[PDB]
C-alpha cells in the first residue's frame, strides 16, 4: 500500500529553483547529506544520554557511501536517529517551510546554492544529481518507511518490507545519466577530502 502526498508549495517551489537553476557546482550535495547524517548521529546520542534503552536498536555511530555502478545509485547510510512516520509526512514539511523562505530570501539577497544548508533544508539539494530520491529510514517505537520522490510536486510513503535497518537512515540518489562521476571512488574520495573532512563520526566508503 502506497500513499502519495503532495509537497507544500513552498517545498515544490524550493525543489524547481535546484532542479532548473544553472549551476556546475554540483558537488555540495553529498557534503550536505553528509552533514545531515552527522546530525542525525549526534541526536541519537544526545537523546541517549537520558535513556540508554534508545541504543538497543544499534550502538555503532556511522557513516557509509555505497556506489553502484550497475543500478546507477550513490547511498549514504547512517545509524542516526532516523525518522518516523509522523516526520515524514507533516514535521519535517513544518520545519523545512520556514528554512526555505530564508534561503530563497537570501537567493535574491546575497547568497548563492551552496549556503543551502545553512537553512536547514540541504536535503533538498540531492536534486542537483538524483532524479529519484529513495529515503529507507528507521526510527525507535516506529516501523521502516521507504520515502520516494522524483519532484514533479509529489512524494509517496511506504511501510518498507526490505532488509530491516535496526536504526538510521539511507538516501538512495538514482543519478541523472549525467551525473555518473559521482558514483567514481576518486570523485568521491575528492570531494568528502575537500568538504567533509572533519566529521565526527567513521565515513566508510564502499569500492565499487
Ligand atoms: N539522515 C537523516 N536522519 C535523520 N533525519 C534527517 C536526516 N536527513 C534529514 S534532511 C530531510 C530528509 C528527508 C526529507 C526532508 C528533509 I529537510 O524528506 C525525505 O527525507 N533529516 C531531517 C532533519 C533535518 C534537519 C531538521 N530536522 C527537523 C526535525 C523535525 C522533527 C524532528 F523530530 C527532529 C528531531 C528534527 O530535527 C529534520
Ligand atoms: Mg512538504
Amino acid at each position: 500500500e502506497v500513499e502519495t502526498f503532495a509537497f507544500q508549495a513552498e517545498i515544490a517551489q524550493l525543489m524547481s529553483l535546484i532542479i532548473n537553476t544553472f549551476y556546475s557546482n554540483k558537488e555540495i550535495f553529498l557534503r550536505e547529506l553528509i552533514s545531515n547524517s552527522s546530525d542525525a548521529l549526534d541526536k541519537i546520542r544526545y537523546e541517549s544520554l537520558t535513556d540508554p534503552s534508545k541504543l538497543d536498536s544499534g550502538k555503532e555511530l556511522h557513516i557509509n557511501l555505497i556506489p553502484n555502478k550497475q543500478d546507477r545509485t550513490l547511498t549514504i547510510v547512517d545509524t542516526g536517529i532516523g525518522m518516523t512516520k509522523a516526520d515524514l509526512i507533516n514535521n519535517l514539511g513544518t520545519i523545512a517551510k520556514s528554512g526555505t523562505k530564508a534561503f530563497m530570501e537570501a537567493l535574491q539577497a546575497g547568497a548563492d546554492i551552496s549556503m543551502i544548508g545553512q537553512f536547514g533544508v540541504g536535503f533538498y539539494s540531492a536534486y542537483l544529481v538524483a532524479e529519484k530520491v529513495t529515503v529507507i529510514t528507521k526510527h525507535n517505537d516506529d516501523e521502516q518507511y521507504a520515502w520516494e520522490s522524483s519532484a514533479g510536486g509529489s512524494f509517496t510513503v511506504r511501510t518498507d518490507t526490505g532488509e530491516p535497518m535496526g536504526r538510521g537512515t539511507k538516501v538512495i540518489l538514482h543519478l541523472k545519466e549525467d551525473q555518473t562521476e559521482y558514483l567514481e571512488e576518486r570523485r568521491i574520495k575528492e570531494i568528502v577530502k575537500k568538504h567533509s573532512q572533519f566529521i565526527g563520526y567513521p565515513i566508510t566508503l564502499f569500492v565499487e
